[PDB]
């Protein structure tokens, strides 16, 4: 029943006992793996049609309480015992119950560190979370975004954060932030068929330009938000400028790198997904790290559905793009990557290699191991986009499974 | 919808629903509560050598499936001729507790196995594969002869052919027909004093194993081991491949002059050895199946893996990179123009070779005609993509559904 997971590099073994505490089914079946896919079929939040099974809440809270309890090394104290109880109390008489300051900040760093496609969960312990459950307008939620911005930017010293909206309740629309990230630039689906900016945003920026946004033309136009309260049509906000720090792309030694005018902003924060703590709901959760430099010189750059910017920094570097045996596309990848890299430490912001990165997930791995007998990753997103087999995860084996708190995917709001 | 696993190409943005899963009849590591997809050997298929002959009925289902997938391929289910020989194999299991294939039902399944390993790139080219039958093969010596017909077939002077060579399959109570090699041509490893490797790391047992038995080494760092074969019942006896039919590329770069200093080389034939061929319920022990190398394996995985020939960080220092931080991604640099090293001095010698950009492009083809012809293709996402550029090339972004199918190619014990 125990996980043998091996790392081929180092004839290194482990056994992974933690995947035992799962009890959330994923998508695999001894038939056949789906490990593979990007998204689930319905394992995915399925949006409240009623209130969940008391006695599945109830169970789902006292294991989370528990596990707080366990946290704070007070486990089977009289404040557990009492604390059981009040949940108890609550779920039995509304149907929910709610979390307390404390029990909301250890979640959210739990959901972090569970989270089986993070590789810098190493960093699961900093994490600044900010208590934006007293919210009830669009208009409020927009500040708490500002201040997060504001905090987690810190004027290109990044810090991680999370803001946690009112969590989901039974019969009422949940708070909702429309867009993806918080910062992306926009996709306007041109005449030719064709699209300026970023692809993977043609329909967002439809739906912004749709409730009034004035659009621009540019190539990394800044989206604005579409906040949306409970039951009530989204709104939309602008970022303030000054709030969304970008780093201008351009190259070591490549002097015409620059005229090429790319560019990227400092903060990624994934704003669609929903936290669930101890059987509540937070389809609003935004959270925000740092970059690792694959994700912005290799996938959002170079994806063939995103920026495709290959070919054009190829020419540019004039190689031979008629045969795939010339490996240009490798070659103006490495140089893309190493753009990014450098210009983000020119403008002094914070940022991650995938060389450094993979090595610290390693670290991660064995204090994991030790802490909790394994570690839940998924191979497919730990090994970087691009010099696979060049870093230390490509050669380490690895279970995945789902442990609660966790972060989910959910339907799209439209 | 289908009640099918739903697979989408996120940069066509297409879907499509694989149901030929529906026909896997061996279960693979993963559960509802976990994946244990990523892992190298599941001990799963691992064909652990079963004491006795497989239980008579198990046998016989596996064997009248394979029947069944056969006169479908020559369309004649339902046939007088298919009912016949379902009756032949039960009869013959029936007073043998095993039974034998026909040529062509060899033929059969030895490309229904390539063409059903979810960990290949390069099934695009499943229809084309010399089947060589040598079942009637009995001595190690023999197994020599034909091993060394089939590399030079194989190899045919740089022009590449697949090919298989079938030895006799496992029998009740009779020593297995093995190869100890994991492949017909390998690099010795041999252990230094100082704890070090000297060529090989990977290589290093079957290099002490060689010389126990009677090797004499050699001091290189690509020494080409001897092969140690395996007859029913006898110890393996040694063989040393005849120079001339071992074609290797030495390599060099298209402009990094010093490259070829390096003293670098790579065999042209990637031949497994050490894998069990599965059809119908019966077990070839010994089946050396070869192709043509894609240019990763060679270039980033064999010289550059860091239990391998780890030479990364020598060809860094000779390209003046910085190998003080890993921001200066001299790793990648390195990786990417030692890639270009395999394929420029392969090409030079006309031997054939394959490039990770156009693998994957045919094996995207290769997924339509699949989807077309079978309504799916198991496929190993972590195995498909290269080991390097992973996001540039068109696999990376296709979902994939895991799952075996027989025939197939199974891993098993190592014979010692
Ligand atoms: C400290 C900097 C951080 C870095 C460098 C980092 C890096 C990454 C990377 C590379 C991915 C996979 C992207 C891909 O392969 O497509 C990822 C996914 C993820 N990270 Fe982190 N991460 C960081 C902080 C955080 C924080 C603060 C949280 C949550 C509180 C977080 C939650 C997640 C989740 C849930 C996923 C998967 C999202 C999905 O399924 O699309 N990360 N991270
Ligand atoms: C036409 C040329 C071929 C190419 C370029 C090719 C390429 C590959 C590559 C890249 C791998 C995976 C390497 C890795 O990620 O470690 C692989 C695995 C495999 N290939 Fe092919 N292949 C070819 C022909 C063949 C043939 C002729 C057969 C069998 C008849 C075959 C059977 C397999 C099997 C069983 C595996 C998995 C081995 C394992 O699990 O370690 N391949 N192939
Ligand atoms: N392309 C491959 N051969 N590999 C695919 C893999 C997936 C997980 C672990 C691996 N290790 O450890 O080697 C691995 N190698
Ligand atoms: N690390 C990742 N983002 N990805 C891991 C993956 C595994 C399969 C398909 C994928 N697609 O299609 O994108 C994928 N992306
Ligand atoms: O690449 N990243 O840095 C990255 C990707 C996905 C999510 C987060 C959260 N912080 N950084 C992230
Ligand atoms: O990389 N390869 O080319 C490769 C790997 C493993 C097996 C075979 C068989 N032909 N080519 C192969
Ligand atoms: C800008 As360059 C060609
Ligand atoms: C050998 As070079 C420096
Ligand atoms: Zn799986």
């Amino acid at each position: 029943k125990f996980p043998r997971v091996k790392n081929w590099e180092l004839g290194s073994i482990t056994y992974d006992t933690l995947c035992a505490q799962s009890q959330q089914d994923g998508p695999c079946t001894p038939r056949r793996c789906l490990g593979s896919l990007v998204l689930p079929r319905k394992l995915q939040t399925r949006p409240s049609p009623g209130p969940p099974p008391a006695e599945q809440l109830l169970s789902q809270a006292r294991d989370f309480i528990n596990q707080y309890y366990s946290s704070i090394k007070r486990s089977g104290s009289q404040a557990h015992e009492e604390r059981l109880q009040e949940v108890e109390a609550e779920v039995a008489s509304t149907g929910t119950y709610h979390l307390r300051e404390s029990e909301l900040v250890f979640g959210a760093k739990q959901a972090w560190r569970n989270a089986p496609r993070c590789v810098g969960r190493i960093q699961w312990g900093k994490l600044q979370v900010f208590d934006a459950r007293d919210c009830s307008s669009a208009q409020e939620m927009f500040t708490y975004i500002c201040n997060h911005i504001k905090y987690a930017t810190n004027r290109g010293n990044l810090r991680s954060a999370i803001t946690v909206f009112p969590q989901r309740a039974p019969g009422r629309g949940d708070f909702r932030i429309w867009n993806s990230q918080l910062v992306r630039y926009a996709g306007y689906r041109q005449q030719d068929g064709s699209v300026r900016g970023d692809p993977a945003n043609v329909e967002i920026t439809e739906l912004c330009i749709q409730h009034g946004w004035t659009p621009g033309n540019g190539r990394f136009d800044v989206l604005p938000l579409l906040l949306q309260a409970p039951d009530e049509a989204p709104e939309l906000f602008v970022l303030p400028p000054e709030l969304v720090l970008e780093v201008p792309l351009e190259h070591p030694t490549l002097e015409w790198f620059a005229a090429l005018g790319l560019r990227w902003y400092a903060l990624p924060a994934v704003s669609n997904m929903l936290l669930e703590i101890g059987g509540l709901e937070f389809s609003a959760a935004p959270f925000s790290g740092w970059y690792m430099s694959t994700e912005i010189g290799t996938r959002n750059l170079c994806d063939p559905h995103r920026y495709n910017i290959l070919e054009d920094v190829a020419v540019c570097m004039d190689l031979d793009t008629r045969t795939t045996s010339s490996l240009w596309k490798d070659k103006a990848a490495v140089e893309i990557n190493l753009a990014v890299l450098h210009s983000f430490q020119l403008a002094k912001v914070t940022i991650v290699d995938h060389h450094a990165a993979t090595v610290s997930f390693m670290k991660h791995l064995d204090n994991e191991q030790k802490a909790r007998g394994g570690c839940p990753a998924d191979w497919a997103w730990i090994v970087p986009p691009i010099s696979g087999s060049l870093t230390p995860v490509f050669h380490q084996e690895m279970v995945n499974y789902i442990l609660s708190p966790a972060f989910r995917y959910q339907p799209d709001p439209w």
